[PDB]
């Protein structure tokens, strides 16, 4: 049949450039491979291309010599239109439950396939969205299956570049719905960037942020680089597993799983990334360790970047310093709370194993999943919004859920936790709940 | 020539049990072996006796079932007089910088040996005392050295139990002084109480708090139950390191360590702790449940928590735990971001808490350790004997030559606006 495809950056802000910058280059192999953007549904906060700290205004690149990957990116789904409610309509094919946004759905037949490839971001069970609502697990896979029993396409690939990745298919994901999916990480660690500022594969001397993710970069570089019809599923990623753990030093590389329906492994790739002509007579089938940065860590580095550069402007500089100033005392304020919660639920001989302990490999996050968006919902009223870094602390509420701890008993412990600190303007009746 | 003896409890409250019955107990081994009460100073708060929360009044056990060890133990330095100033003066002999207390010293002579025994807790080349200022690794063994230019002795051992007691030697203990050395633990792990409430050596069903700890009970234990005058400083050592590193020595127990002259060793022990008369028909040869000692406060204040399911009380304890780990988090919090404000996110943590390699001092400025701590305690409130643990951070600050300015600039925005209540320098006295 045809080929569709989403695209889905989670982010937000110059500091995320690479995953904006990461969907973009994809849209364009599958522009070079022969699908259609007619069947591309780019969603993308779309604040990159035009942001004041932009060196090349209009031009966004994923390698430090690659070409401009924007021209011709549609604005499928950009701004507060980045909802996880537009995802699941936009994959399902029904554009009488989409919100704003140009219309444009996965109105796919039997006969055909669909990848999807997102990039920001993620925590256990959680994925970014530049606006809570966040991506929840079992919501992601409950679409998915949804999808299955519609006979709406007939193969599916799907490449999660997000920190704990693994997290959203562990214990939860079938490998009977005709879909494979590989992760950047485990359920458990933390995905990168690379082409960051001042790293062994170099960015241009202009830019103060990351412009890719090591595991997005890898399979994208490796599609454009060999004949599609020639290369298997399989053959990408055991190259896209060596390039991430940079040769299996894991303090400086993660995990590149699978999921899914392993037969899927066999096909060529063109299936689903296309065929670029040009690819004919090009190696069918060894590289440097790439220097990285810790995807949770990136965010904070760039705000220190900008504080260096900013010398001679103490004006502006002091704003900068402020900035992160604040940043930090709320991570530190949300660490400290999620901690004392523990304390209060379990006593403080035996909280942290409860809050912080990771299930073995292959059983999932949480059994209830309706516990953990209230939990953290309870959590936020009393406590502040999460932001993207509290994805970190899911395992945390998952963790409570598994306990079997009362609403109520949460309710009191947060109350006697937070009800005394001032969040500011980081409120979730300011900034939306985050499940 | 006569043998003088040197106790210190470093800490308070019924909380702190351990660590005045750790001493009592010392005292009462010491006595029992023909040390006198004139040649015994004694370091306790003196909080625990006559405690509210005591089940016993004027009792104090260091052992679930054993006898009474505050009887008779002398008050020769008790409240507000448990100070490091008192402590060097007592050490030096001096009776003229003693402030308070009974003003009993060491005026030991060339021939006479000492023993020095402290408990509490520790953190990074610093031991607590029941209120601030605390102890600083230097001016101790500084002390030590001075004692030892006026030779007010022959030979003396110090054993020392605290968190990271291996950082108070660990660079800047001579082994040329006349002086050997055991610690309870490295310079980087933890030490630990034992007879714990919920723990496998239970303490009386009456007690929420540890009534002694590993290593102090492990020794004391060794030289009751021993003829001291076959036993050699050695055979202890080897007894306490074994015991004390319990099971796993790694996390669960800790590597009692050695420093200093290590021929102290091949001597008996009777030497220093005395000939117990009743233990000539005891032979010369001999795994339990602990609580990390940074978090035996609030496995208390729980316990505690879980004796009120009686309320108006109850809640009053919550207040506590709360208010407690709230400035926790504030300290350990601070820290962190002062870090990121003088070496950016990406060094700032490996600064702060890397770790030198053994033989290598803590910190190579101690007057600038002490300056950073002020400026710390002016803007971010009173480190307590919890902050004790931010005291490398304080040390790597100082050893990466960062300026008095630039440590005050980034305290200010760290802490500028934090509500520490009367937690603040200015109520409780600066930790250094």
């Amino acid at each position: 049949g045809t080929r569709w495809a989403v695209l889905v950056a989670g982010s937000n802000g110059y500091g995320n450039y690479r995953h904006q910058a990461d969907v973009c280059h994809a849209y364009q192999l599958l522009i070079k491979g022969g699908v259609k953007e007619e069947n591309i549904v780019v969603f993308m906060y779309d604040d990159i291309a035009y942001n004041a700290m932009n060196p090349r205004p209009g031009v966004i690149i994923n390698h430090p010599q690659g070409p401009d990957v924007y021209a011709g990116v549609p604005k499928d789904y950009t701004g507060e239109d980045v909802t996880p409610e537009n995802l699941y309509a936009v994959i399902l094919g029904d554009k009488s439950k989409v919100k704003g946004g140009s219309g444009k759905v996965i109105n796919s037949n039997p006969e055909d396939r669909i990848f999807i490839f997102y990039s920001n971001h993620g925590g256990p069970g959680v994925l970014g969205m530049p606006n809570a609502p966040f991506v929840y697990a079992m919501d992601f896979i409950d679409v998915l299956k949804k999808k299955h029993a519609s006979g709406g396409y007939k193969e599916m690939v799907i490449y999660i570049e997000a920190c704990e990745s693994g997290s959203i298919f562990e214990g939860i994901m079938p490998k009977d719905l005709n879909i494979y999916v590989t992760t950047a990480s485990n359920a458990q660690e933390n995905s990168f960037g690379t082409y960051c500022p001042g790293m062994n594969p170099p960015p241009p001397e202009e830019y103060v942020t990351c412009l890719g993710d090591l595991y997005s970069v890898s399979w994208m570089e490796d599609s454009e680089t060999h004949n599609l019809k020639r290369e298997t599923v399989q053959q990408q990623y055991q190259s896209v597993r060596k390039r991430t753990s940079n040769s299996n030093s894991y303090r400086f590389g993660s995990h590149v799983m699978q999921y899914g329906d392993t037969n899927i492994t066999a096909e060529k790739l063109y299936l689903y990334h296309g065929f670029d002509p040009a690819t004919v007579n090009f190696p069918p089938h060894l590289e440097a360790k790439m220097e990285v940065v810790n995807q949770r860590d990136a965010e904070l580095l760039f705000m220190w970047q900008m504080y260096q550069r900013s010398n001679h402007q103490p004006e502006k500089k002091t704003h900068i310093l402020e900035q992160i100033t604040e940043t930090v005392k709320h991570r530190n304020h949300l660490d400290g709370s999620v901690e004392l919660i523990g304390v209060l639920l379990y006593g403080p001989g035996k909280s942290s194993s409860v809050l912080h302990s990771v299930r073995a490999p292959g059983l999932p996050l949480v059994d209830d999943w309706t516990c953990l968006k209230s939990m953290v919902r309870v959590f936020e009223t009393h406590c502040g919004s999460l932001t993207q870094y509290g994805m970190k602390h899911m395992r945390a509420f998952g963790n409570v859920c598994n306990s079997g701890v009362s609403k109520a008993s949460m309710e009191e412990a947060c109350k006697a936790a937070c009800g005394g600190y001032d969040a500011g303007l980081l409120y979730p009746s300011n900034t939306g709940y985050s499940a």
